[PDB]
């Protein structure tokens, strides 16, 4: 299978820029190019990456998405003058024009399309093109905001074309509207827009009504265009992943892309003069990580935005640690999102309705400036310890390793002859597994995350629960598939209980989320929901220390652990150990490869979630939401 990220840059596309006094472009800058590839350079990012090198879109590639008349006209700016390229730029909205803007334009198409041949060739997993002029905005006959031919838009027509795509995802997070985007697949239902923007009730550039949440796509395509409209700046992380978890998640894991292509703009992180929101560098890591489960990883990030040469190096710096497969920061401070994200939320939640499944129930009502420096990224020396029954020998990556000391083996008999009597020395020897793990985990920063097979559950969670509070982990989110009760006090903060178990069992406190799923052809698509909409939004407000994953012998789901294996890494810092009761070598296979980074198998189609499994998820948001806001998608009522 594929490995590595690309990397496609040209110091090239650094060479035009504005040649008149112009307020409106003058934030766009060569230095945005410098600036990010530099801050790559400075980390060891772009040194790690596979660097591919860009190259001329044709001009049969440009007319995928643009006009002759159009393409003949740009084709005549190198021939121009100052006084005929400021002539040309006035044309045309917030966009100027350099005597080498087209051979740059160019070359920024065609290092996409470069991405995209070596993304889906598996040459690489995933990549990252730094490109000049941006694209998002330009449209079929026209120049706009900055951009002179739409990148995007060409990557997802190339691939349509030349890979016979049937379903392709666009994210652009970029904190403007990319209008060029959403004009060229209005219709189009192979092709999924979502956008988030800054619009402020349409007062904000480009000031256009169809950037509404109402502009769902027109005719097949209705439904295949999602706009997030932002109405107050300031927006945060909060309201950032609020979007993702009740919004786009929901809709992109149903779409299930063959590929995904991000227009990423980092006008949408803290100090960025045009965006004005509040989102810091680190959000990027997630936004990145939220979507790597999309389309066996194949991701394809495409420049777009971001003018605060400070903001915008961390930002690109982020979002390539995550493309590595490097472990992702620690988001402390979530909560509810702002009022005016909610409203937001709400409208575009309630116009899709008609046309995605996690909306559904919306319809019927039987149901109804400095910040502080990102902290250093390190990919931990081995990734993944794996701990399987003792003589079972396995297979494992390159960055999976096997397990004692005299330390730890003191400590179990410390353990044992306190709280348990024991004397199987399996048994025993799963605890000395757990406490070495975990203390590599937790103290050496060269191991991350770990699976160990256990026999018996009451005594090596206990064990392994107590024994990380004091590594010290502040807080522990434990996981736990299966039936009846667990050595587990959720009574004092610490500890976060998300039980999957098959029993409808009594709602007890806050701190416990419990999901009972109806069996049947439903329980793959009803479990997404919840990961998406209610396990991930109070995982993230919790922000644990650890992740204590486990699964009773009691498969069912041996489809979508992979992908919560892969999600809840953005916990933690992906510190998660996993203990598998009873051996299984398809789970345990699958656990391993999850948690050292491979890429995730698609789920592809799946049948809708039962009523009653929606109506389940939906008390439980009630009942949690008022301590844990991240879970809210509609405004609350006042008193
Ligand atoms: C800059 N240009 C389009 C940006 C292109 C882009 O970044 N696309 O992703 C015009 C819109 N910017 C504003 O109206 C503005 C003025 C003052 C303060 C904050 C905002
Ligand atoms: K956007
Ligand atoms: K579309
Ligand atoms: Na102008
Ligand atoms: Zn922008």
């Amino acid at each position: 299978a594929a490995s590595g990220s690309a990397l496609i840059f040209d110091e090239e596309m650094s060479r035009y820029k504005l040649l008149w006094t112009d307020p409106e472009c003058e934030i766009e800058v060569p230095e945005r190019l410098t600036v990010s590839y530099e801050a790559l350079r400075t980390h060891g990012l772009a040194q790690r990456c596979k660097a591919v090198p860009v190259r001329q879109a044709t001009e049969q590639e440009i007319l995928l998405a643009h006009s002759e008349e159009y393409l003949e006209a740009v084709k005549q700016t190198p021939g121009m003058n100052v006084e005929e390229l400021m002539a040309f730029s006035k044309k045309y909205n917030a966009v100027y024009f350099h005597q080498n803007i087209y051979h740059c334009a160019k070359l920024a198409a065609g290092a996409t399309l470069q991405l995209v041949d070596s993304v889906m060739k598996r040459e690489v997993r995933n990549g990252m093109a730094l490109v000049r002029p941006p694209g998002h905005h330009s449209q079929r006959s026209a120049a706009n905001g900055f951009c002179v031919f739409n990148n995007v838009a060409f990557a997802a027509l190339y691939a349509k074309k030349n890979y016979n795509l049937n379903r392709i995802l666009i994210v652009d997070w970029d904190v403007h509207h990319g209008q060029g985007i959403q004009y060229c697949f209005e219709e189009d239902p192979s092709v999924l827009y979502f956008s988030w923007h800054r619009y402020e009730h349409q007062s904000f550039w480009p000031n256009l009504p169809e950037s509404d949440y109402s502009s769902v796509g027109k005719g097949k395509g209705s439904g295949f265009n999602i706009n997030l409209p932002w109405n107050k700046v300031g927006m945060t992380n909060s309201d950032y992943l609020a979007a993702f978890f009740h919004v786009l998640l929901p809709v992109a894991y149903e779409f299930d892309p063959e590929l995904v292509i991000v227009s990423a703009g980092f006008d949408s992180a803290i100090g960025d003069p045009e965006g004005e929101m509040c989102a810091l560098p680190e959000i990027f890591a997630h936004l990145t990580h939220l979507l790597m489960p999309l389309a066996a990883g194949k991701m394809c990030v495409v420049l777009e935005g971001g003018y605060n040469l400070t903001s915008l190096g961390q930002s690109v710096c982020q979002t390539v640690h995550s493309l590595l497969g490097d472990p992702t920061p620690r988001i402390s401070g979530l909560g509810t999102a702002c009022d005016s994200a909610l409203e937001s939320i709400q409208n575009v939640r309630n116009v899709q309705s008609s046309y995605w499944s996690s909306f559904k129930h919306l319809a019927q009502s039987e149901t109804n400036i400095v910040w502080p420096e990102p902290l250093k990224r390190m990919p931990a020396s081995v990734r993944t310890v794996v701990v399987p029954p003792p003589g079972v020998e396995l297979t494992l990556p390159k960055n999976c390793q096997h397990s004692i000391s005299e330390s730890t083996a003191k400590e179990v008999q410390r353990i044992r002859d306190k709280h348990f009597d024991l004397t199987d020395q399996n048994i025993l020897r799963s605890l000395g597994n757990i406490i070495s793990v975990l203390d590599r985990m937790m103290r050496s920063d060269e191991v991350c995350n770990g699976c160990v097979v256990v026999s018996d559950l009451s005594v090596s969670v206990q064990c392994a629960l107590q024994h990380a509070l004091t590594e010290p982990a502040e807080r522990v989110l434990v996981v736990y598939v299966g039936d009846g009760e667990l050595p587990v006090k959720t009574n004092d903060g610490k500890v976060f209980l998300v039980q999957i178990c098959t029993k409808e069992t009594e709602d007890k406190c806050v701190n416990r989320l419990t999901l009972c799923l109806r069996e049947g052809e439903s329980l793959t698509a009803g479990f997404m929901q919840a990961l998406l909409g209610l396990i991930l939004p109070v995982a993230y407000e919790f922000n644990p220390a650890l992740v204590l994953g486990i699964v009773e012998e009691t498969t069912r789901l041996m489809r979508v652990w992979g992908h919560m294996t892969c999600l809840i890494q953005g916990l933690a810092r992906g510190r998660m150990l996993t203990l598998l009761q009873g051996y299984d070598k398809d789970l345990l296979e699958l656990t391993v490869s999850a948690l050292s980074g491979a890429s995730i198998s698609p789920l592809g189609p799946l049948r809708a979630p039962k009523p009653e499994d929606v109506e389940m998820m939906e008390k439980q948001r009630q009942r949690l939401q008022e301590r844990w806001g991240l879970l809210r998608c509609t405004v609350s009522e006042s008193w």
